[PDB]
């Protein structure tokens, strides 16, 4: 079909669908919740991650349609994994609120019919939010960002002047250090430098703090061993299918 109609199908059919990646205490190794990252399962392509099909999603204006269907689908599995183990800690699922869902009107009512539909408790399912975004407008991210909280929905900054000046006012629980600098402050003492700044930042501000990318056991190291809370990458997962993820956490110690 045209280029519209191919992907409102594809994500009104769940051929865009969330998979599942870990996210862990680096202390301990213990599971503390998932990201839900979207793939394309591409009918003729094979499986896409969205370096290979966001563009043109935005080339078309239907962030918010996919958006809201990762949201949806992130929030129903775990919801899925919350009855199946009752007495289980919150265990969190993140997800990204695309680019334009602070400005639509109605987000806020979304996300709470998908918290109380889901029975998710508080902070159960984290909104991950660019600098970027906020930069857009970001008196309507303090409204809305305020107004999300209120609503149950944890609140995480990804890929973190402006950023500092935007924490004191924003309420975000949780900074992501992006996985260059992960991979990269082995090697070079700015990234090193940056890393560090993040996790300080988290601990004096009690905020927690998630590394990205984390391939590796040397890695995962030099993060415990400046109190980095959490990580996640290859060196504990990828990111999972429904099938694998559902095995993953039976066999998981959670954290808490
Ligand atoms: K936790
Ligand atoms: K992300």
């Amino acid at each position: 079909l045209a280029l519209e109609a191919d992907l409102r199908g594809a994500i009104g059919r769940g051929e865009i669908t969330p998979y599942f990646q870990p996210i862990v205490r680096l202390s301990t190794g213990a599971l503390s919740g998932f990201e839900a990252l979207a793939r394309w399962i591409h009918p003729r392509r094979g499986m896409l991650p969205p370096d290979e099909f966001l563009p043109l999603i935005e080339e078309m204006g239907l962030m918010s349609e996919l958006g809201a269907h990762m949201m949806h689908a992130a929030a129903q599995q775990l919801s899925t994994w919350r009855a199946a183990h009752p007495a289980m800690g919150n265990l969190t699922v993140s997800v990204n609120l695309s680019t334009g869902e602070i400005d639509r009107p109605g987000l806020v009512a979304d996300v709470a019919e998908t918290l109380r539909v889901n029975r998710l408790p508080r902070g159960a399912l984290k909104l991950e939010v660019t600098e970027s975004d906020i930069m857009r407008d970001p008196e309507r991210a303090a409204v809305i960002l305020k107004t999300l909280r209120d609503a149950g929905a944890g609140l995480a900054l990804d890929d973190f002047f402006s950023s500092l000046s935007y924490l004191t006012r924003l309420p975000f629980d949780t900074l992501k250090i992006d996985r260059y600098f992960v991979r990269t402050m082995g090697n070079n003492a700015g990234s090193a430098k940056i890393v560090r700044s993040v996790v300080k930042l988290g601990q004096d501000l009690d905020l927690e703090v998630v590394a990205e990318g984390v391939e590796n056991a040397e890695m995962a190291h030099a993060l415990q061993s400046l109190g980095c809370d959490y990580g996640q990458g290859f060196g504990y997962a990828p990111a999972l299918s429904p099938q694998e993820a559902e095995v993953y956490l039976n066999e998981a110690y959670v954290d808490g």
